[PDB]
């Protein structure tokens, strides 16, 4: 028998979304600081390019990754949500970075280049909090 499976393809989901007319909004200090100064200063970072975009699964061959991690996040989609005004309060950014990093361990091992470079800017992000309005 002649179907040998080449089709239907893998792919990556769809990306976290960054818009919600009804979800519930404001800007507060905290909430424009982790703009202005935490998400501004780990996206300068050398470490922070594998996090600025959600995980391509195809193009990096890590085609578990999504069978592994049901709740991605990354800063490009942090990033476009406080540039959206898409948070109610800090929390719900703060818990965003959280999943982020959290995801990275879980997907990886001690050691590894990327979990290095996830406690290199998650050791940032903590000090750039305790500064926090
Ligand atoms: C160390 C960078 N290696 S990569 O460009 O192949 C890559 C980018 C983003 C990743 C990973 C992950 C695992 C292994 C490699 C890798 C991963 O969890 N992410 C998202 C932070």
């Amino acid at each position: 028998h002649h179907h040998h499976h080449l089709v239907p393809r893998g792919s990556n989901p769809p990306p976290p979304e960054t818009s919600n007319p009804n979800k519930p909004k404001r800007q507060t200090n905290q909430l424009q600081y982790l703009l202005r100064v935490v998400l501004k200063t780990l996206w300068k970072h050398q470490f922070a390019w594998p996090f600025q975009q959600p995980v391509d699964a195809v193009k990096l061959n890590l085609p578990d990754y999504y069978k592994i991690i049901k709740t991605p996040m990354d800063m490009g989609t942090i990033k476009k949500r406080l540039e959206n005004n898409y948070y109610w309060n800090a929390q719900e950014c703060i818990q965003d970075f959280n999943t982020m990093f959290t995801n990275c361990y879980i997907y990886n091992k001690p050691g590894d280049d990327i979990v290095l470079m996830a406690e290199a800017l998650e050791k940032l992000f903590l000090q750039k909090i305790n500064e926090l309005p």
